[PDB]
């Protein structure tokens, strides 16, 4: 029994909400109805969850009943079916359990811990440092490079190799990724996911997700290319391989989720994901570093103390670096990359902050409202690294810190992300000092929304130390 | 008190449920609200019933309160009135009782048992085998032939004659039937229907008027000084008597509808199942082989099949039953309506609520069959290997409204099916991709187009 806008007939609230700037409308509504309001976009019932309490209660307290995902019809066009749901949007069930366990364990096994992947990231972090350096003096937009660098890490783990920063196929992938991402929000997608005006209306059904489809077919190419060379006798060296060997081990039953339709989706899930997240965060990192050179200096120091200005950073350093760690965690809290997170759905009736949400209710965990809950952080809306430091000056991670959400569905890439961030971030400041272009206006801290929110375009100066 | 979408004043939920692919939206909804949800398509209240329990409960347990049918306005266009509702869509009442009892009894007497119809089917089964064979080597689409063959059985029992596979009028009838069938679905149907407002059933009308023609010539060849030779005659003999009785359903307007109900029905169902049968046999030659053997054991490769053989044939019987379960031809069955308030799986359904028995969810209930979405003949076999029919096997639904053609269908299937595999071995065309097992939805769901090779044994 949560309050609500009470939408007009037919389209419901489909119109009362601005889908090109959702974060905004949801706050304007949490202002009228507050924390736990509800809207009915078309036939679909919804319940937006604001503030730490309402989020932790649904995702953790009643986690066993909110681990499902609401069905997303318009994904038929990408080849999603019961026989293949990948992970990201797979419904709570065994096909999802299987792929979730495969993902977490396989990545871990591919060296996601110490010595291996950790140095695969420093190898790649080098190639990035150089590309940066190769732009001596002249200011520029780092977004693109970071994106390539980070994507090369997820490529290593999934496709078995890295790509040259000049490779056209690589850059096409990156572009399609950023464009398919944008198609994850927007009025169009919403309306087709409500009114079946998409069945036999190619004009509509075609244009939507035109990039997501274009992105997936670029991968199928990479996969078939990749699968052609797969030699069973060699233990798997990348996710694709590990998956194919499972498709073999599970030749037995047609019930297994290890099959050709799933392979592209699971691989696409992880590839795309590790390709447009950390990267965006690293853009927020660098921006906030030129917008706050004072904090950049402090971190740049801690690096020289423990790590030194000559040897590459190692995960084992984070332990001895409380400031670099708090800055990074703050970059994430303030960066607030996935505002409304990822839609969940109730498996049975639940109660949150008093109201009672019925089964089949789409849940929208507004992680921004947690990442910046007024009743939690000292200075919520300002960049305050001391948010992760106690009196003695030792790093401390607060509960409200949920950039990866929580529950059975919590981001399964957190491990990779933590490592990527710390290694690329420090390796960058270790060998660099960034600042705003000498004669340019101070860059905006406002972010652009497209499901994921990145730092409004900006340039910076990269000079060596 | 069943869970379900928010009902908006507007035009109700009637605006957001894919009617060109309904089986899909109802499962995407049973995934959100589960097994017993409800929608309000316009003014009308509806309650979809998923899974064996909810179905058996409404149709069997509270059968006395769910045997009616919701009114379907759009059918005024076809000549449906209280004086004539046929059977299929007839509202629970005397008019329906009379027609239903006439139907099952009359058909039974027209030989629907043994020796007679049974060999009228073998006779036609032959004509079929031939047309197949006359396509030596060259692969082809069996859909059309099967349709004509099975249609000739329903024609025999109701129009008293069979049709040449080349007859124009016959072929016209078949086409209209498959086109009118398509009209029993869609968006514009739900709309005009849930909002009575105009050239809509152009093909169902077209179908019925082709029959009126056939009905007219029939009265002419009918010799009333002889025991009924077929259904239509039997109906006219009933009418004659009903002269001067305003309460009888045996009247001119009902004659065409009753006849059309049975004719079109036995013309687009069994046929579709037989297409499912042949498909799953080229997609599973391994099972085709085993049945083809049981055939040569009991029946032999030369004498025509007889119903009396099903008893001694556990495998062919289980394959056929599984072809039906998996075939899953009438997914959402036929809408029923509550006569009074009842309760299903806890919730309370009000009087006047249209019921949608999702027979697919029964035919493929996760809590009943071993391997629900795979072709598993062993689904009707115990340890010993003797055929056994499970409760959840409800392709004909259940209750006072259960398909009144089940007897004819059982026979048609067994005899056409076995006679086909007996004198044939089907396979996918030598150099073509493996056929899809996904079916196309249009009220009834048929096997996505496909070709097969028919070579003799
Ligand atoms: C700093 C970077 C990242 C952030 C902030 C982020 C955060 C999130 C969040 C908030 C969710 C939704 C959780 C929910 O449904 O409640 C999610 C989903 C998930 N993330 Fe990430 N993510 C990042 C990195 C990545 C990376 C690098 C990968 C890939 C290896 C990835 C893999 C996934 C997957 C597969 C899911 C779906 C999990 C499931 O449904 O079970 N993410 N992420
Ligand atoms: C492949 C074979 C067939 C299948 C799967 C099938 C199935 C069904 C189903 C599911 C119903 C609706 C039951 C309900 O009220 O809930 C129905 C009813 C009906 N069927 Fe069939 N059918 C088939 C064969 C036939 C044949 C061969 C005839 C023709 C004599 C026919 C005549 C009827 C009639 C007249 C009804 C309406 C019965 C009533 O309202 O009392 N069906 N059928
Ligand atoms: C495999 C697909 C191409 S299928 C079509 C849509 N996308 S996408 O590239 O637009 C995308 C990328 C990231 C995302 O959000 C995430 C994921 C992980 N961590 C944090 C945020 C959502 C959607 C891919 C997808 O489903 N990925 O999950
Ligand atoms: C008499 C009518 C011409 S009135 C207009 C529509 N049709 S039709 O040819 O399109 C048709 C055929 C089969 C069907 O479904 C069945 C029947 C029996 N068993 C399982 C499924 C539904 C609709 C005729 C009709 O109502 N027949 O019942
Ligand atoms: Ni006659």
């Amino acid at each position: 029994l949560p309050p609500g806008p009470l939408p007009l007939p037919g389209l419901g609230n489909l119109l009362h909400v601005d889908f090109q700037n959702t974060p905004y409308c949801f706050d304007q509504l949490r202002r009228r109805f507050g924390d736990v309001f509800s809207l009915q976009l078309a036939w679909t019932p919804v319940v937006v969850l604001n503030g730490l309490a309402a989020v932790r209660e649904a995702l953790v307290t009643h986690g066993e009943d909110t681990a499902d995902r609401p069905p997303v019809p318009i994904t038929q066009i990408l080849g999603f079916g019961p026989r293949s749901q990948g992970v990201f949007l797979a419904r709570y069930g065994p096909a999802w359990r299987e792929q979730r366990r495969f993902s977490v364990s396989t990545l871990r096994n591919l060296g996601l811990g110490k010595k291996s992947l950790e140095q695969w990231v420093t190898e790649e972090a080098a190639c990035l440092c150089a590309a940066f350096a190769n732009h001596s003096g002249r200011p520029f937009r780092p977004n693109g490079l970071l994106d390539k660098a980070v994507s090369n890490v997820i490529a290593s783990l999934t496709c078995g190799r890295r790509f040259e920063y000049d490779d056209p196929r690589f850059l096409r992938l990156l572009d399609l990724a950023q464009e398919g991402l944008k198609e994850e929000s927007g009025f169009l997608r919403e309306v087709l996911n409500a009114v079946p005006v998409l069945l036999h209306i190619p004009a509509l059904a075609g244009k939507v997700l035109r990039f997501q489809k274009a992105f997936l077919t670029q991968l199928d190419e990479l996969l078939t290319e990749h699968r052609m060379t797969w030699d069973p006798a060699q233990p798997p060296r990348d996710l694709t391989e590990a998956f194919l060997a499972e498709m073999e081990k599970a030749k037995g039953n047609p019930e297994s989720s290890f099959n050709d339709e799933n392979l592209r989706i699971v691989v696409a899930d992880l590839f795309s994901a590790g390709m447009v997240t950390t990267s965006t965060t690293l853009a927020w990192g660098l921006l906030l570093m030129i917008l706050h050179p004072d904090v950049q200096r402090r971190v740049q120091q801690e690096i020289d103390d423990v790590i030194g200005q000559v040897r590459r950073p190692e995960m084992g350093d984070q332990a001895h670096m409380p400031y670099t760690t708090a800055v990074i965690h703050e970059v994430q809290r303030f960066g607030d990359i996935v505002p409304l997170g990822v839609t969940h759905m109730t498996s049975r009736d639940i109660e949150v902050q008093g109201f009672r949400i019925p089964k089949g209710t789409t849940l929208i965990t507004n992680l921004s409202s947690v990442l910046k809950d007024e009743a939690v952080w000292e200075k919520p809306f300002r960049f305050h690294p001391e948010h992760f430091l106690d009196a003695q000056g030792h790093f401390v991670k607060p509960e409200a810190f949920l950039p990866f959400s929580a529950g059975r569905r919590a981001c399964l890439g957190e491990p990779l992300a933590r490592m990527e961030l710390f290694l690329f971030f420090t390796s960058l400041l270790q060998h660099f000092s960034f600042s705003v272009p000498t004669g340019q206006p101070r860059p905006s801290h406002h972010g652009v929304f497209a499901f994921l929110v990145s730092p409004s375009p900006y340039e910076l100066c990269a000079v060596p130390r």
